[PDB]
């Protein structure tokens, strides 16, 4: 599924994703944006093997089992498959325990690079939440 702006917005507050752990709906709005130009199907390979999956693009290496990343770990307790649902539950309560993790949003390189410190509020704007 390709999600709309405001229909992903609405997804993840519904989910609770909005100030999770101080983070802003514009912040998780911008950072699905520019993981997966908000497509639920969205899918990369790692140079290092691992791959990324879904809205928000959770990584083999830590987070889910796709059983062809050697070494990783499965601590969302899903297959990979489950965050490329239309259904964005899964990639919601694996992304709270990875913004979880001690580095807050930093853990997605492109909320780093392109959302940190940028009016993210302006991913909501307009938008019936
Ligand atoms: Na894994």
């Amino acid at each position: 599924k390709v999600f709309g702006r405001c229909e992903l917005a609405a997804a993840m507050k519904r989910h609770g994703l909005d100030n999770y752990r101080g983070y802003s709906l514009g912040n998780w709005v911008c950072a699905a944006k520019f993981e997966s130009n908000f497509n639920t199907q969205a899918t990369n390979r790692n140079t290092d093997g691992s791959t990324d999956y879904g809205i928000l693009q959770i990584n083999s290496r830590w987070w889910c089992n796709d059983g062809r990343t050697p070494g990783s770990r499965n601590l969302c307790n899903i297959p990979c498959s489950a965050l490329l649902s239309s259904d964005i539950t899964a990639s919601v309560n694996c992304a709270k325990k990875i913004v979880s993790d001690g580095n807050g949003m930093n853990a997605w390189v492109a909320w780093r690079n392109r959302c940190k410190g940028t009016d993210v509020q302006a991913w909501i704007r307009g938008c019936r939440l």
